[PDB]
């Protein structure tokens, strides 16, 4: 079996190697990168997603979140407030003002023990899920406004055809805004592309481990888990490395720079946070290994989650026992 320690792996495809989205996909796999839960992809040298970031100050971030804090410093969760609209170069500006920059630090262990003893005592504002893409029309590798749709996969795989779309969005960053502990909708994989600015720190359950950290999450949120039999699907909880060393769950950590691709595969549980200013894309894609993964996907249907106009389908075609439970929940 490759990668028995499921271990992040890390890719440098050639250029060649970068044609073929699809087929770099599998071969990760046959090296055994799922099993982390996570993988990097360094894109060739001669690869570029656009030519220059000069010109996004424009962009709007309609509704920018707070994201406040509640519990203790290892074990949280974080509620988003809604604030005014601003731009792109407005939330630059405020990321880079004292309140909200980045700390003197020495190196990147320096700032992860900075975020995790001190995160809870700030509210960052990010600029999160905003439909999108920064990828050039005419970049043809490893564009994630251009790859195969979920749509088309389940239709190839299993030949029904059925509505939705699949767009990617935009994130705007600043020092401690956080990704909570989740994995996709329907258990998808996802595609993430550092555009610009500060790094992202990962933190990854394999997914043959999953269940412990849902068991783990049942312990530390006790009032959530009796809200909702899939509370992680409302991707609001936080649980420290250390917290994880403490109760003996496997995990791995990886920082991510600009200009550099993450995969999450399926049932790969993950959260993270920004260091500085930032700007990533991120979209879910398919393949035909998810299948098995979508029909034994859990759900919430407690209300709390609510997802997109796609997840239907999924739900109805993979899960029909499940749907109609479901459904209520999202109305
Ligand atoms: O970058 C973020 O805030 C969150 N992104 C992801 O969970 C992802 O790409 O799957
Ligand atoms: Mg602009
Ligand atoms: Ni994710
Ligand atoms: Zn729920």
């Amino acid at each position: 079996a490759q990668n028995p320690n499921c271990n992040i792996m890390i890719f440098h495809p050639t250029k060649e190697e970068f044609n073929d989205f699809d087929k770099y996909i599998a071969y990760m796999e046959s090296q055994g990168a799922h099993r982390a839960g996570l993988a990097k992809i360094i894109p060739p040298k001669e690869w570029k997603a656009r030519e220059t970031y000069d010109n996004i100050s424009e962009i709007l971030i309609a509704t920018p979140l707070q994201q406040v804090a509640s519990g203790r410093a290892g074990v949280f969760t974080q509620y988003h407030k809604k604030k005014k609209a601003m731009t792109v170069g407005e939330y630059r500006h405020l990321a880079n003002s004292k309140k909200y920059q980045t700390p003197p630090h020495q190196n990147f262990e320096d700032l992860e023990r900075k975020y995790w003893k001190n995160r809870i005592y700030n509210s960052p504002i990010y600029g999160a899920d905003i439909s999108g893409s920064l990828f050039d029309e005419n970049t043809k590798q490893w564009n994630l406004g251009h790859l195969g749709t979920i749509q088309d996969l389940l239709e190839k795989e299993c030949g029904v055809v059925i509505e939705g779309v699949n767009t990617p969005y935009l994130y705007f960053g600043m020092w401690k805004t956080t990704f909570a502990w989740h994995t996709e909708d329907m258990d998808l994989y996802s595609i993430n592309y550092l555009h610009l600015g500060e790094p992202k720190t990962w933190y990854v359950v394999p997914p043959e481990h999953g269940q412990r950290l849902e068991r783990l999450a049942r312990e530390l949120f006790p009032g959530s888990s009796r809200g909702c039999g899939a509370f992680l699907r409302h991707k609001v909880a936080l649980i420290s490395p250390t917290v994880l060393k403490e109760n003996g769950i496997p995990f791995n950590r990886i920082t991510q720079e600009a200009g550099e691709f993450m995969v999450t595969f399926p049932y790969g549980y993950h959260a993270g946070f920004n260091h500085g200013f930032n700007c990533a894309e991120a979209i879910n894609f398919a393949t035909p290994r998810w299948i098995d993964y979508g029909k034994m996907a859990s759900q919430c249907s407690c209300g709390e989650a609510r997802v997109t106009f796609s997840m239907d389908a999924f739900v109805r075609i993979l899960q029909p026992e499940r749907y109609d439970l479901w459904k209520r929940g999202q109305d």
